[PDB]
């Protein structure tokens, strides 16, 4: 409990925080868990660091749209990523190859209740995962939109600038071709989405009806 505390000095600069992410995009070095909170969108919707005056410079445009690209669609990998994480959760709990370790039981006489309200809280839990993946694909669903925003004031640019200093010409031929390895990953994209609401939502229901229905809800398990 000080009035008097330590200097601001030292701070991470924004270049800096780019260049980061820079390297995490373009190596690969961006792992899935992590592939979270970083979103290129961020300098990418409002130019900022890669503008460069009162224009852009299609070269930032060109390199960072290309990372874009490259690190929407890790993204949307990472999503997938995951949801094989919570398949390998469940397949966890549906194994009895191993054998008995411990029966559970032990001194008999033990009474049990009937089907407790917690039973189905325990499944409340399992929603929580099932809104976060569907606002995961959504928050990368989001950057898509964001990416069609800023390509086209890009484009504006590229409409305006007659090709001085800023590569219209090299950056038309980037955003396409980005746009293609975009439209090519989309078909993965699209379908983890779909996917997600083909097998991913319905998993929560049949969670209930083979855990809990079966289990708790019906005598003799």
């Amino acid at each position: 409990g000080h009035m008097r505390a330590v200097t601001p000095m030292k701070r991470v600069p924004i270049l800096a925080n780019f260049e980061e992410w820079m390297k995490m995009a373009t190596d690969n070095k961006i792992n899935a868990a992590n592939s979270w909170n970083f979103a290129l969108i961020d300098y990418f919707h409002d130019m900022s660091l890669l503008k460069e005056g009162d224009s852009v410079n299609f070269q930032k445009a060109s390199c960072t749209l290309d990372g874009c690209v490259k690190i929407y669609t890790s993204r949307v990998d990472s999503v997938a990523t995951e949801t094989g994480k919570l398949l390998s959760g469940l397949a966890d709990s549906r194994d009895s190859k191993k054998k008995d370790r411990e029966d559970g039981g032990g001194s008999g006489g033990s009474l049990r209740k009937k089907i407790n309200p917690k039973v189905m809280n325990m499944i409340d839990s399992v929603e929580k995962k099932e809104m976060s993946l569907k606002h995961m694909m959504k928050t990368v669903l989001k950057d898509k939109h964001k990416i069609e925003e800023t390509i086209a004031t890009l484009d504006e640019y590229k409409r305006k600038a007659s090709g001085g200093s800023a590569g219209t010409r090299m950056f038309e031929d980037r955003k396409e071709k980005a746009l293609k390895t975009m439209a090519k990953k989309d078909l993965k994209l699209q379908e983890i989405t779909e996917l997600l609401r083909d097998e991913i939502e319905p998993k929560l229901e049949k969670l209930r009806q083979e855990k809990r229905a079966f289990l708790d809800f019906q005598q003799t398990q």
